[PDB]
């Protein structure tokens, strides 16, 4: 009869919704699996929370691991996150007395990275699929981060070069913290089943056809591209799409950067100037200290009464959105991002043009193979005159014909690799199928 299996996510919004997703997709037709999937408490922060408890209460034959794993203390210049990863990092050995008393027997395990060592050591005989949420582009990077002696361009046999620019400095730092459990849960990726990607075989051909033609990365498990994956549905319908309703097809800017950006006021002010000059009407989420979603005192005394109101009146400045819910919206007509993975694969299922404004770790790499794609644009110094980029740029993504094709063009790649019959959902179907 059915599989029953585990899906072991990690911490961090753009470490949980792929877990989630791969969870729902899983229990239900036609995977039609047994799933626990287990979550690492306490939470860090509020959306995490309110996302994870919505989706058991939207999914009650999905059943519920609490995987205690203590805060780790905070220390001064280590990232609160990264300490935490840490800490899971460092507490995946303790799973097997938690899964053992799962019934009936698990058949296979879907782990985040951090967890690798951990369940390859401990667990030897459970097959352990790793789930990375990056691309596969990046994860072929953090692969060989345990062979990295520089300030040259890193080359992977087989794939093309990796700049300088493109890789986070302490990658060459073995001591660093992030780097400490990159290599630690790297090193045991060759135990792994296989490596699952957020992605599809027509977004990274080129990547996906070294990694496994072999070699390059020769002690890599199977890399499977299983996504995009198939979209929740969300307790609260998305407050914004009554409004939404009313803007003609593809005119409407959405704006995001996510919780782990540290855009500063100034570069907020310039980009909300920029929003000001440009034609379209936008969705922005801006982070905002106040806990009210409603309450808008520090964007007023931000941008200042004039401009705040302008802005107010051409789009909407929120502090949460359903973005698979806005993203999948006719009105909504391009997607400014840093390219966290999650928001790329999101944008890919529905073809929506990406204004490219990476920050940090994977996202200029993420940022290129959209580039690459036809899916956006990268703008490589943003930073440098963001008015003046979100000027003339804005306009671009919102109407510029050929990348509005090429962009319409990898979503119906996209969708169809996640429908019935798609190339991720048949390699899913076959992973579970080999469970039977
Ligand atoms: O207002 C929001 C903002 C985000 N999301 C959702 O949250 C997830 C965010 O994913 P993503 O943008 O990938 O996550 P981040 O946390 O911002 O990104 C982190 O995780 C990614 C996946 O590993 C990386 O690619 C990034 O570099 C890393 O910083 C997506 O599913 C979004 O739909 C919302 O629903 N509403």
């Amino acid at each position: 009869d059915q599989p029953h299996v585990v899906v072991c996510s990690g911490a961090g919004m753009g470490h949980l919704t792929p877990f989630l997703n791969l969870a729902s997709a899983l229990s239900s037709a036609p995977y039609n699996c047994k799933v626990t999937l287990l979550i690492v408490i306490p939470l860090i922060t509020d959306a995490e929370s309110h996302h994870i408890s919505s989706f058991f209460s939207s999914h009650p034959t999905i059943h519920r691991l609490d995987f205690h794993v203590n805060l780790p203390a905070p220390k001064p210049n280590v990232d609160p996150f990264f300490l935490r990863y840490k800490s899971i990092s460092d507490s995946a050995h303790r799973l097997p007395v938690h899964l053992s008393a799962l019934s009936p027997p698990i058949s296979a395990v879907f782990s985040d990275f951090l967890f690798t060592q951990g369940l390859n050591t401990t667990l030897p005989h459970l097959p352990n699929y790793t789930f990375t949420t990056t691309s596969a582009r990046f994860f072929t990077l953090m692969s060989y981060v345990p062979h990295l002696a520089s300030s040259s361009p890193v080359e992977i046999p087989g794939l093309e070069p990796f700049p300088t620019d493109n890789i986070p400095p302490p990658f060459f730092n073995p001591e660093h913290i992030f780097t400490s459990f990159t290599i630690s849960n790297a090193k045991y990726f060759s135990l792994s089943k296989g490596i699952l990607v957020n992605t599809f075989d027509s977004f990274e051909p080129e990547t996906l056809s070294a990694l496994n033609s072999g070699d390059t990365l020769s002690d890599l498990p199977p890399v499977i591209p299983i996504g995009p994956l198939n979209e929740l549905e969300h307790n609260k319908q998305e407050e914004l799409l009554p409004w939404l309703d009313q803007q003609p097809e593809k005119s409407v800017l959405y704006v995001s950067f996510g919780n782990r950006t540290a855009m500063s006021s100034d570069q907020i002010l310039e980009l909300g100037m920029g929003l000001e000059r440009s034609d379209c009407r936008f969705i922005w989420v801006v982070k905002t200290s106040k806990i009210d979603k409603d309450d808008k005192s520090e964007l007023r005394k931000l941008f200042g009464e004039e401009l705040y109101l302008k802005l107010s009146e051409k789009g909407k400045l929120v502090k949460w959105v359903n973005q698979t819910e806005i993203l999948g919206h006719t009105a909504v007509g391009g997607f400014l991002s840093h390219c966290g993975w999650n928001s790329v694969m999101e944008a890919a299922r529905r073809g929506v043009p990406i204004l490219a404004w990476p920050q940090h770790g994977d996202q200029r790499e993420n940022a290129w193979v959209v580039e690459k794609a036809g899916l956006g644009v990268w703008e490589r110094e943003w930073a440098s005159g963001i008015q003046a980029a979100i000027v003339e740029k804005v306009k671009m993504i919102m109407g510029n014909n050929d990348l509005r094709k090429s962009a319409m063009k990898v979503g119906e790649e996209a969708k169809r690799a996640c429908d019935v019959g798609g190339s991720s959902a048949t390699a899913l179907m076959n992973i579970i199928g080999s469970l039977k």
